[PDB]
């Protein structure tokens, strides 16, 4: 059925897409590994963020380097969360099952966030954006500390502006609820000291959060992975993480960063080759690079197909469709405002990994007709 697709209407600006470095809690990274996840050629992810964990024990900072470094060097942007302050600055003396950061303390943690900061810079990893708190409504039984969002917003006021250039990241809830950030949006006292929107999507599905885009905050999806209890070369469960960036991308979310980049469920399965999944991640960020703007473009044309469309710093339009139908998909595409006269056919599935489809013509007045294969994640790029 027929696609609309105007160039002139832009929604957000796309950072990219990332994966967590978990080097302290699981082996690291190697070089080989970190350039096929951070490399944007055939073979490759394409993602552009690597966030890193903040240990409350600052002697162990240092194993977050090598692979900190190698992604900087690759282009990627750092981001960094604590999952807890130091057992010392919490009401319950402990990392673990919750405790508040105590209010005496709020300064000796952003002088540990800080010294985080400067470690990592100093030592040529800069960070771009930094997170207060990762979770702040689930207290598991690993390092975990509990805020509410009013809590947020005394921190805020008081500290924030000691962050300097440093893009500050609340509130990473659990399930992205706006309860833990609202009361800092509404506070502009508070929110004046705040870049970024972050959240998770456990428990949850994506959806717009218009108090942030109307303040002017990007929105970050911080960590999520799919069903761990398969493999990450399951089509079936695979073809859910097209799903959900789609669903992430419609939400104007700028960022998508996943969990463990290397992991049986992950981008990277555990022998250091791309997953499913991680070519299902590749569709869109080997393609939508960087500064691209979402335009649009009718989302659901047709029952099971899903896409989004994007203009790209170069001048490339590139479409990308996810169909959970068993069977085969036309679609005619309306273009308007753009300068496009053909698009190459990029496709995942089953048994295509990122493999060429083919070309489309592009009449004078922006028609189209393209094919999608059976249950695919597809992109098209002009050329």
């Amino acid at each position: 059925d027929t696609v609309k697709i105007d160039a002139n209407v832009n929604y957000q600006i796309i950072q990219g897409f990332g994966g967590m470095s978990g080097v302290g809690w699981i082996n690291d990274l190697t070089t080989e590994q970190i350039n096929t996840a951070y490399g944007s050629g055939v073979g490759q992810i394409g993602l552009s963020i690597m966030r890193v964990r903040i240990d409350p024990d600052s002697s162990k900072w240092n194993i977050q380097l090598p692979s900190a470094r190698q992604a900087v060097s690759l282009g990627a942007k750092i981001m960094a969360t604590p999952w807890s302050p130091p057992a010392y600055m919490k009401s319950n003396n402990s990392l673990i099952n919750g405790g508040r950061l105590l209010p005496a303390n709020y300064s000796a943690y952003t002088s540990h966030l800080l010294d985080f900061s400067k470690y990592m810079q100093t030592n040529g990893a800069p960070l771009y954006a930094i997170s207060i708190q990762n979770e702040p409504d689930w207290k598991p039984d690993y390092e975990s500390c509990e805020w509410s969002g009013d809590e947020f917003k005394s921190y805020l006021k008081s500290q924030g502006s000691k962050f300097g250039s440093l893009k500050v990241i609340v509130a990473e809830s659990l399930g992205f609820n706006p309860a833990l950030t609202d009361p800092v949006l509404k506070d502009s006292d508070a929110s004046k000291y705040v870049s970024i929107i972050g959240g998770h999507l456990y428990g949850t599905t994506p959806k717009p959060y218009p108090l942030a885009q109307n303040a002017g905050k990007q929105l970050w999806m911080t960590e999520h992975y799919v069903d761990s209890k398969q493999s990450a070369n399951n089509w079936t469960s695979a073809i859910e993480v097209g799903t959900e960036l789609n669903a992430s991308m419609v939400s104007n979310y700028s960022a998508y960063v996943w969990w463990y980049i290397r992991r049986s469920y992950g981008l990277l399965t555990e022998d250091g080759k791309v997953s499913k999944r991680g070519y299902v991640m590749s569709q869109y960020a080997r393609f939508v690079r960087p500064g691209a703007l979402r335009i649009q473009a009718t989302e659901n044309p047709q029952s099971n197909v899903h896409l989004t469309a994007y203009k790209n710093t170069d001048g490339k339009m590139v479409i990308v469709a996810v169909n959970t139908n068993d069977s085969d998909q036309m679609l005619s595409l309306n273009i308007s405002n753009a300068n496009v006269t053909k698009f190459e056919k990029y496709s995942t599935s089953a048994s295509l990994n990122v493999e060429y489809g083919g070309s489309s013509q592009v009449d004078s007045s922006g028609k189209a007709t393209v094919w999608l294969n059976p249950l695919s994640v597809t992109t098209f790029v002009s050329k």
